[PDB]
């Protein structure tokens, strides 16, 4: 989506995000954030982590003690909520307005990229998986969780096709599809998990090499 609309549509998603669409995906948030919560830790025996899109930050009371975590996001009113709630949390190190298509952070610097139901979103997807192969250090992982549009035939995929036109409105792609998130690479797709609501959702982890 252009950066405009997407901040238009989170602006109106705001105030009932937690209690709808982000109550429903708990629990592939919860397991996005336990696999990054088990990786080894890096130097220091801290896990860096950078939150792409971390929105209301429902993810952030999750992070273990061990784990810095920094988030962005493009939408004041998604981010606010994160501010409110977890702003003062220990493993919390900042909350920020920031492109994901533009990182403001050195080559190498982290060591994990969580990315949860924010790769449909984004405007210039191939930009995006480029920026984050940037940011990862050799060996990190971007822990991904989106909803891939099916292949062929049948209700699903007519319904994905039907709202594709909708996006500006909805706050999402529909058609958004697996190469999309798979276009840079340096990054190697390795665990797959299909997660609910409803088997919409694909967890999907990325190795840096
Ligand atoms: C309101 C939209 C209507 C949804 C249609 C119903 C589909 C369920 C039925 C059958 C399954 C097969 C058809 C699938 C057809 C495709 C569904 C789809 O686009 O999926 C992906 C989407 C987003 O995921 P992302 O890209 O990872 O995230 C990025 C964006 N995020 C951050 C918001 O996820 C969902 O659609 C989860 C389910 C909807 C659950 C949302 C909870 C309801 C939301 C708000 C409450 C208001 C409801 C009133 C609207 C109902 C009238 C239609
Ligand atoms: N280019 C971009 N840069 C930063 N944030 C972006 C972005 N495109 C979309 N987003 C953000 O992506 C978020 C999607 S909602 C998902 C929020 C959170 N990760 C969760 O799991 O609940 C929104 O808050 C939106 O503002």
């Amino acid at each position: 989506m252009e950066i405009e609309a997407v901040e238009a549509s989170y602006r109106r998603w705001a105030p009932i995000y937690d209690r709808t669409f982000g109550a429903v995906t708990q629990r592939g948030r919860r397991e996005a954030v336990a696999r990054i919560n088990a990786i080894p830790p890096g130097r220091d025996g801290v896990t860096r982590v950078l939150e792409i899109g971390v929105g209301t930050g429902l993810a952030l009371p999750h992070y273990a003690p061990h784990i810095r975590v920094t988030g962005i996001d493009a939408s004041e009113a998604m981010l606010e909520r994160a501010r409110a709630a977890h702003g003062r949390r220990p493993t919390v190190e900042s909350l920020r307005i920031m492109d994901a298509r533009s990182l403001d952070f050195a080559d190498e610097s982290f060591d994990v990229v969580a990315a949860m139901h924010v790769l449909s979103v984004v405007p210039e997807p191939r930009r995006v998986m480029a920026e984050i192969a940037r940011v990862l250090r050799p060996g990190g992982q971007a822990v991904t969780v989106t909803h891939f549009a099916v292949e062929g035939r049948g209700a699903r995929a007519a319904l994905e096709r039907a709202m594709a036109p909708l996006a500006d409105r909805l706050g999402w792609h529909s058609d958004f599809s697996r190469a999309e998130v798979l276009s840079e690479p340096r990054l190697r797709p390795g665990e797959e998990r299909r997660l609910p609501p409803l088997r919409l959702m694909t967890l999907l982890v990325l190795h840096r090499i």
